[PDB]
């Protein structure tokens, strides 16, 4: 029954994709609000915002007053697209990956630096082939109405590739890997170590996302600049040119913007999903 397995895997990876998109679709307003007060300054300095964003509900209200409520899932399309490359490359090589540089858990030091090996390895494979859609994903949930700067998802590319060429597209790749395993071995350090303290399973997973992703969001937010500074006349000279760039002008803080709205994010992500597990229970079997 190789055929049936086959088309079983089919299913599973369709369907798959199905629970994404709907996932990242209903998060998606609260996603294009971290991103505006991530990049916010940015944005003052291209003129595309005019004063700076008092937070969470001033970025709500601002965005929904001068664009409309469509324009909240400006971008969303890439995060629908980025699935099935992600995945493809998921189910293909991320286990030979771990099979490359993994050690058997049962030394703890020697299995924490070859999971992050193996993560760091398969994310970085991974963002070869995805970031671009990434950066799309960004760029347009960015630029806003004062005359927007992008007409549309394959616009970015067009304009992004005339100005910049391929580099354009991949601003952030380096500080975008070391997040990668930064937030992995934050993630599973955390994890492990609170393992042997569902509601309480719910509840444990969302601490630790919370934990791993704002130690981590420095890395994040300079990922991002960079992406806004494609196309753009003046740009920074790396992540840590970057990163000591932000902080002698506007400080240390100022790399934690959107860092709640994010929160925010994972917790609508999360709930979306379980709700739509059960959805998917009654409608399906599995
Ligand atoms: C610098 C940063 C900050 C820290 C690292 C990343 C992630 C958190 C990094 C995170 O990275 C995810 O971490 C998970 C837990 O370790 C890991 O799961 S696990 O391996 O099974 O344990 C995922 O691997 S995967 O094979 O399932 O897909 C991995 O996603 C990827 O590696 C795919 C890449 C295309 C990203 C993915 C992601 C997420 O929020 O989840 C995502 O892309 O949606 C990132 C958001 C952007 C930042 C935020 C990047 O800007």
């Amino acid at each position: 029954d190789a055929k049936q397995q086959e088309t079983n895997f089919a299913i599973n990876f369709l369907m798959g994709g199905v629970s994404a998109a709907i996932a990242k679709t209903a998060a998606s307003p609260i996603e294009r609000v971290k991103i505006l007060i991530q990049n916010q300054d940015e944005m003052i300095k291209q003129g595309t915002l005019d004063k700076k964003y008092s937070g969470i509900v001033d970025c709500f209200k601002r965005t929904a007053k001068q664009e409309g409520l469509i324009s909240f899932w400006r971008g969303n399309t890439a995060n629908v697209i980025r699935y099935f490359p992600t995945q493809a490359l998921n189910f293909a090589f991320k286990d030979k990956i771990k099979l490359m540089f993994g050690f058997k858990k049962e030394g703890y030091g020697k299995w924490f630096a070859g999971n992050l090996a193996s993560g760091g390895a398969a994310g970085a494979l991974s963002l070869l082939f995805v970031y671009s859609l990434d950066f799309a994903r960004t760029r347009l949930a960015a630029d806003a109405k004062s005359a927007r700067q992008f007409n549309g998802l394959t616009d970015v590319y067009k304009k992004t590739l005339k100005s910049d060429g391929i580099a354009g597209l991949y601003r952030g790749f380096m500080p975008s890997v070391v997040g990668i395993v930064v937030y992995r071995g934050l993630y599973f350090g955390m994890f492990d170590s609170l393992k042997p303290l569902f509601l309480a399973s719910f509840l444990l997973g969302w601490v630790v996302t919370t934990g791993a992703s704002t130690c981590s969001y420095p890395l994040d937010t300079v990922r991002r600049r960079m992406m806004m500074t494609s196309g753009q006349a003046v740009k920074y000279n790396g992540a840590i040119d970057c990163l000591k760039k932000i902080v002698a002008s506007e400080g240390v803080g100022s790399l934690f913007k959107g860092c709640g709205a994010n929160i925010l994010r994972s917790v609508a992500g999360a709930g979306v999903i379980s709700m739509y597990d059960q959805l998917q229970m009654i409608l399906f079997g599995k």
